[PDB]
């Protein structure tokens, strides 16, 4: 059951580390594309298998470097992860989506054979930090053939997305770039009421938290990855009946349990 599967019964502690696939990785030069700034893909290697794939941007004035982490522990749990660098730095959340988009298709298009090999372009998935994430829900909402999207401490000045995509949104309580009053929750309560929604609040984080190591985020992204580009129910153990302490604010439909 369930063709999609990979890699072995998770458990909570097995999803704050890289996961069991081996990770290899490829530079996309800012120039050899067009429509995005080049970026790093983290994809798995030893294995014959075919994984969903996700892209995902970086916030505003940063460097794809910011999510290597989360990059390649998402790849070493089964996913080919495109990290994007953008155009220009300075670029707000809609470019951010537009780029996304176009990562999305140099994945499936144009992406190298070794990437392609390892590649189910059926199933895709977007996340990013800040303004990254305002990019996320803006592709959401534009292209609903994605599985899940995961707006991580978003940025947006637009508060409604009508997407019927799963949206996981983790907001910082302390971030004071984007406030969640402003920011996170707003665009967790516009989101369609039919629509797969989970809101998690980090205690005691601000904006920089997905910048390094991050036990909740690594938890709560790999499990809706794994939800929704796989179909894998093992995973809805994660985020449903939640009591987990490093969160200060837990919201859902609970449509996904
Ligand atoms: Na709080």
């Amino acid at each position: 059951s369930n063709p999609y599967q990979r890699g072995p019964n998770p458990t909570r502690s097995a999803l704050t580390a890289d996961g069991p696939f081996s990770v290899a990785t490829y530079t996309v030069s800012r120039l050899s594309v067009s429509g995005f700034g080049g970026g790093v893909i983290y994809y798995p290697t030893g294995t014959s298998y075919t994984f969903g794939g996700i892209a995902m941007s970086p916030g505003y004035t940063a460097d794809a470097s910011s999510l290597a982490w989360l990059g390649r522990r998402l790849a070493s749990h089964g996913f080919v992860v495109l990290v994007i660098n953008t155009n220009s730095r300075f670029d707000g959340p809609d470019s951010r989506a537009s780029q996304l988009s176009a990562a999305l298709n140099y994945l499936r298009e144009s992406s190298p054979s070794a990437v392609r090999a390892r590649l189910d372009a059926n199933r895709l998935a977007v996340a990013g930090h800040s303004m990254g994430g305002g990019g996320t829900l803006r592709i959401a909402e534009q292209n609903p053939s994605l599985k899940a999207a995961v707006p991580l401490t978003p940025w947006h000045t637009d508060k409604t997305f009508n997407t019927s995509v799963p949206v996981l949104i983790v907001g910082a309580e302390a971030d004071t770039v984007a406030p969640v009053s402003q920011h996170a929750i707003p665009f967790y309560q516009n989101l369609p009421s039919t629509t797969p929604k989970v809101y998690v609040e980090l205690c005691n984080a601000s904006h920089i938290a997905p910048n390094s190591n991050n036990a909740a985020i690594s938890v709560y992204t790999i499990s809706w990855m794994k939800l929704w580009v796989d179909n894998d129910t093992r995973y809805r153990q994660f985020l449903c009946n939640v009591n987990d302490p490093a969160l200060c604010d837990f919201r859902t439909n609970n449509r996904h349990c």
